[PDB]
């Protein structure tokens, strides 16, 4: 089936251009002039490129086939619809001579990431506004309450580079879902997913039957990585990111190594007493900031917050102001235009605060 289509190649130095189809009931021309890679990955790399009927720019995730692991990405981007995701627009394969295949997702195009807002903010070495906090953490609670609901897919790699920012609206949408899976109780998962500084520590005890609450602790190391201006546990290997994670919540008790992996059994270590979140953060901080990253990052999976719980999280009170706007005085982008399949999570108390007034 598929239905995956080839490309022709125009090259030398002076341009780069790839020739596609698009869709059908006639198909039609479509080509994209190649240009500056903004990014790589262990399969592929992510480039620019000028549609050159329309004039858009895209982003181009070619993405090398090589059979090793699981795809999925394509089957979830097909059939992901939602503001703070990013959306596909075309796919189609890009081969050369001998070689193997290359699979291009035509993405569209979102210029900077958390990643590099941060760089920013670092290198003039002063901190990140609240409101962009607020702003970015609620857009990615928002999309993974969709990604988890919704769709019933479990994003699996929550990290800065991965979350695109628009600098004029300040939108952000999750991108690249090459590590994403719909998480099935029973049939047992991959354990070793989930950059190292955001990966759970469930991940780390070498679980194997987890959910959804893996990314809900990558938010909370995003969040406190924009908080702190750097990230919070600079892991250099499993056992040294594991060590980093101890350094702050404190040892973890044989109740919660349960909770994280039942099969485990004993963990030899010293015990360590939990550095407190109050000295973690400034005084500055706001305390809805430290009390939603300590409710993020907790061992226990079940006692971690919920994507849509945490958007209705006092941290967000000041997005739901009908006053709120972008520092520039622009208006805060689309955050409570919620579908009704989006807010399917029952409870009526989550509903109200959730949709302010207005």
């Amino acid at each position: 089936n598929e239905k995956d289509i080839e490309a022709s190649i125009v090259s030398g130095n002076g341009t780069e251009t790839g020739q596609i189809i698009t869709t059908a009931q006639p198909k039609q021309t479509i080509s994209y002039m190649a240009e500056r890679v903004v990014g790589t990955g262990s399969f592929g790399v992510v480039f620019q490129a000028k549609c050159l009927e329309t004039g858009e720019a895209v982003a181009i995730k070619k993405v090398l086939q090589d059979k090793r692991y699981k795809n999925r990405e394509l089957q979830v981007m097909r059939t992901v619809d939602h503001p703070n995701i990013v959306k596909l627009k075309h796919c189609f394969f890009s081969t050369t001579d001998k070689d193997e295949l290359y699979l291009n997702l035509v993405l569209e195009f979102v210029p900077e990431t958390v990643y590099k807002v941060s760089k920013q903010y670092i290198r003039v070495h002063q901190h990140m506004p609240i409101i962009y906090v607020q702003l970015y953490i609620y857009q990615i609670c928002r999309a993974l309450n969709y990604l988890h609901q919704v769709i019933g897919v479990c994003h699996r790699d929550i990290k800065p580079q991965n979350l695109l920012v628009n600098p004029q609206t300040h939108q952000l949408k999750i991108c690249d879902f090459g590590s994403a899976k719909m998480l099935v109780p029973g049939e047992p998962n991959i354990s070793y997913i989930c950059s190292r500084y955001y990966r759970a520590p469930e991940l780390i005890f070498g679980a194997t039957e987890y959910t959804t609450a893996i990314d809900m602790w990558s938010v909370g190391c995003v969040l406190a990585e924009l908080l702190l201006g750097h990230p919070l546990f600079p892991g250099e290997s499993g056992v040294d990111q594991l060590v980093e994670i101890i350094k702050v919540l404190g040892t973890p008790t044989r109740e919660e190594i349960r909770c994280m992996n039942p099969h485990y059994n004993e963990f030899k270590f010293p015990q360590i007493k939990a550095h407190p979140w109050h000295k973690v953060f400034y005084k500055r901080m706001p305390p809805e900031a430290v009390d939603l990253v300590s409710r993020l990052l907790q061992y226990s999976p079940n006692l971690r917050c919920t994507a849509l719980a945490a958007c209705a999280h006092p941290f967000f009170n000041d997005l739901r102001d009908p006053n709120a706007s972008l520092p520039n005085g622009q208006p805060l982008p689309p955050l409570f235009n919620f579908t009704p399949e989006e807010l399917a999570h029952a409870p009526d108390e989550l509903r109200l605060r959730l949709i302010p007034e207005h």
